[PDB]
């Protein structure tokens, strides 16, 4: 193996994923489409403690770039502690079990731990056949760099890092403490990957997502996803294997790495766009899952791929362990 520990950095929102199997006499009360995710609102505040009362559930350390980096280590079966992650959650009983799931997947995970606000949580409302999400962010957003990400212990372990990835949904809290890890990255040329995440992002976050855009190593992202990026900044293309092109040819600070560009199409292909030309690989088949997570296997994608760069192997490698990576999800 000979991988060593916070090789891999990674920091966004943490929220406590909590799935388990309602009906619907659950769902009327605060009312919710059977599938569909959106964000929790001041009449849903109590549908998570009713959540844990009435249904058996499971307990999972959620978040998009808490998920790609837990993902990373598990394909990272050794060492552990080999992906490392920051993020503010509460100090309740919530942030209590966050803390002990992300250990019990040996991830170092170092949190900044405050009252203001509750400990943020995606809600798994499963009725078999629907997902109604209700995510509250809470703590997650309440991120303070100065007065966490800026301490010496734990910048230090930014520093034992050679790859540092976070989800763009983070842009959305801190933009500042985004640009200190994606800055450093190029003052010490290692690799700093980012995620759009959502096409939100590039529709009302185009300034902090282009501060950052310089000093993006790789950058993850999907159709969709692709498709609004160009359509602001004025790529005119709807091809995406050329979209590909036009990003990757975007003002890059470090000029020592040329970027790469990964847009995944969920289930079909893979565009890599790399200094030279763009290729296509196609993904590995599990035909008519009508279980198959879609949504939230991309954040798996990025775990695998994450999993086999922190070596540097092959590209061709790292998307090998993306596919192998979602999903066992
Ligand atoms: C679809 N919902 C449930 C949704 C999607 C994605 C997430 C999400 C995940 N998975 N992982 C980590 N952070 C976030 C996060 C986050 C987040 C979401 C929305 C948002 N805004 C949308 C409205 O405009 C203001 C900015 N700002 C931040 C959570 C909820």
């Amino acid at each position: 193996t000979s991988v060593r520990e916070n090789i891999l950095f990674g920091m966004g929102n943490p929220l406590l994923d909590i799935s388990a199997v309602v009906d619907k006499d659950f769902l009327d009360k605060y009312s919710l489409k059977p599938n569909d995710q959106i964000l929790a609102e001041d009449k849903h505040k109590e549908l998570f403690d009713e959540l844990v009362k009435k249904f058996k559930v499971e307990y999972h350390a959620g978040g998009s770039t808490q998920n790609s980096i837990k993902v990373a280590q598990w394909m990272i079966q050794q060492p552990h502690k080999a992906a490392t992650f920051f993020g503010c959650i509460g100090i309740d009983k919530f942030g209590e079990i966050l803390k002990r799931k992300a250990a019990e997947a040996h991830v170092d995970a170092h949190y900044y731990e405050q009252n203001e606000q509750p400990t943020g949580t995606c809600a798994a409302c499963i009725t078999g056949d629907n997902r109604s999400l209700i995510a509250n962010l809470a703590a997650a957003n309440c991120y303070k760099k100065e007065k966490h990400l800026d301490l010496e212990k734990n910048w230090m372990l930014v520093e034992k890092a050679r790859v540092c990835y976070i989800a763009g949904f983070f842009l959305t809290v801190s933009p500042e403490s985004v640009l200190k890890v994606a800055h450093h990255a190029s003052e010490n040329n290692r690799i700093f990957t980012l995620n759009l995440s959502a096409p939100f992002i590039s529709q009302f976050y185009k300034e902090s997502l282009m501060k950052v855009m310089p000093y993006v190593d790789i950058l993850f992202g999907n159709e969709t996803e692709a498709a609004t990026f160009a359509r602001e900044q004025g790529f005119e293309t709807k091809d995406i294997k050329e979209i590909a092109k036009k990003t990757q040819a975007l003002p890059k600070m470090n000029s020592k790495r040329q970027r790469i560009v990964i847009f995944t199409q969920g289930r079909d292909d893979t565009i890599m766009a790399t200094e030279s030309e763009v290729t296509a690989f196609a993904v590995l088949d599990q035909d008519q899952k009508e279980i198959i997570d879609t949504n939230g296997a991309g954040d798996a994608f990025v775990g695998g791929f994450l999993s086999q760069l922190v070596s540097d192997k092959p590209l061709t490698e790292c998307i090998r362990a993306g596919h192998y990576a979602a999903s066992i999800i």
